[PDB]
């Protein structure tokens, strides 16, 4: 699924997102943006080999098992292809995790190098909220 800018601000904040750890909406949704382009059928391979999952390209390096990252961590309990899917329960339930590991949203490459420090707020701009 591809989804709407508006329709994953809303979908984010029912699954309680909106300044979860302090960000506000905007920054996840600014995040989704850069990461997968709202797609949540997005994956993408890093150099060592583990590969980038869903709309927010959560990596098997530590986070969920594909069967093709060996000697990885599974800390969300759940197969990589469970981030694929149109409802975007277990990302949302896994980014929570992620987010509270000490780093922060610094651990999303693209919101750090494309959110962090501008106008976050203008990506839930006209969204009925
Ligand atoms: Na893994």
């Amino acid at each position: 699924k591809v989804f709407g800018r508006c329709e994953l601000a809303a979908a984010m904040k029912r699954h309680g997102l909106d300044n979860y750890r302090g960000y506000s909406l905007g920054n996840w949704v600014c995040a989704a943006k850069f990461e997968s382009n709202f797609n949540t059928q997005a994956t993408n391979r890093n150099t060592d080999g583990s590969t980038d999952y869903g709309i927010l390209q959560i990596n098997s390096r530590w986070w969920c098992n594909d069967g093709r990252t060996p000697g990885s961590r599974n800390l969300c309990n759940i197969p990589c292809s469970a981030l694929l899917s149109s409802d975007i329960t277990a990302s949302v339930n896994c980014a929570k995790k992620i987010v509270s590991d000490g780093n922060g949203m610094n651990a999303w490459v693209a919101w750090r190098n494309r959110c962090k420090g501008t106008d976050v707020q203008a990506w839930i701009r006209g969204c009925r909220l």
